[PDB]
């Protein structure tokens, strides 16, 4: 089997993704934040505290194939410090066709500020490696490893967008979506994540620097964060660009032309356009934008977040030793 989605931007500035998810019988459709830096599907649903939900809710009592998962709970809580925690139901769910018996529903019972204040993610769909899941006592795993018995290939690929609709398949590569040959580099699992190594990179048409950058690869994250030395040799490129203590990071004018920025991916190259680091505006009608390339010095690890991955089409590959894969497009 196979399946094909289409994923559009929340906002005019690429803040995040959403795709339409198919959950129960007959179906609800709610649109979810699909993350390969997490591995838990949740949802707002009629569980939710009411004073908390301004979204569309999942109700699990009007779907005839949801079944409570007794005494299992959930509690999550992400890098930009947003959490939620509930209850577990299984149920169907479907994604552009492709459909999976008995996935793990996290119910939400309790929503963070950030998740209220959001009203077009109605919950997200983890795509990191089940290892993370927060389900107790017994995790659960996620869309993707429940459907590779049925996948026709155990892989899926990430098309992203530049302010425009992009795709999430489930199953098969589309050798039309991309130009030149994908090139494969080695996942390392041990934190749960699709982590991965870069072999360096170059700021506009300047020199390559073979530098290992260990980062992982992150839909679920807006931007792309560097180690302090290459963010800066990025931003000194740009005349007038300065880091920002109250805007917290990067800003620059928008009527700069921004140099791209290349990273290696083996002896491949992804050159990410200029336009693509401009992140917009730091406030409607301001001279200043803010950057898209910013230090990870303060997460403590470096994430290859949409201001890259948009840049690439991006094979996710599961099987029982993983690999990412990058081409050109
Ligand atoms: C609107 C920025 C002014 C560009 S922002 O950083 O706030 N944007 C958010 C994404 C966003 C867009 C739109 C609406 C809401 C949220 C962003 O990029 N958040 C990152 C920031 C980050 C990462 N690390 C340090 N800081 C993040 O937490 N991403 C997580 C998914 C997000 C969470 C908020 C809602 C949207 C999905 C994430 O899962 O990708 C993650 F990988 F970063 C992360 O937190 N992984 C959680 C790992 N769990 C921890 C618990 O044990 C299990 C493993």
């Amino acid at each position: 089997s196979t399946g094909s989605a289409t994923t559009t931007p929340i906002d005019s500035l690429d803040d995040a993704y959403i795709t339409p998810v198919q959950i129960g019988t007959p179906a609800q459709t709610l649109n979810l934040d699909f993350d390969t830096g997490s591995s838990d599907l949740w949802v707002f649903s009629s569980e939710t505290t009411a004073s908390e939900v301004x979204q569309t809710i999942y109700t699990p009592s009007k779907s005839t194939t949801a079944k409570l998962l007794s005494g299992a709970t959930w509690s999550i809580s992400y890098g930009d410090g947003s959490s939620s925690s509930g209850d577990v139901y299984t149920d169907t769910v479907s994604v552009g066709g492709l459909t999976v018996t008995g996935q793990a529903v996290e119910s939400a019972k309790k929503v963070s500020s950030s998740f209220t204040e959001d009203s077009t993610i109605d919950g997200l769909l983890g795509l990191a490696f089940s290892t993370l899941n927060t389900v107790s006592p017994t995790q659960q795993k996620t869309f993707f490893d429940n459907a590779k018995a049925s996948l026709d290939s155990p892989v899926f690929t990430a098309d992203l967008g530049y302010h425009a609709p992009g795709t999430y398949n489930f199953g098969f590569i589309d050798t039309t979506a991309y130009t030149g040959s994908i090139t494969y580099t080695a996942v390392s699992t041990k934190q749960g994540f699709w982590e991965w190594t870069s072999t360096g990179y170059a700021v506009g048409s300047g020199t390559f620097k073979s530098t290992s950058i260990d980062g992982i690869a992150d839909t679920g994250t807006t931007l792309l964060y560097l180690p302090a030395t290459v963010v800066s040799a990025y931003w000194a490129q740009v005349s007038g660009a300065k880091s920002s203590s109250s805007v917290g990071g990067y800003v620059f004018p928008c009527s700069a032309t921004l140099p791209s920025f290349t990273f290696g991916v083996g002896s491949a190259r992804i050159v990410i356009p200029g336009d693509y680091i401009d992140f917009g505006p730091i406030s409607t009608g301001s001279s200043s934008c803010f950057g898209g390339i910013q230090s990870s010095a303060g997460i403590g690890i470096n994430i290859f977040g949409d201001v890259a991955l948009k840049a690439a089409f991006v094979v996710f590959n599961g099987a029982t030793t993983p690999t990412l894969g990058f081409a050109s497009k």
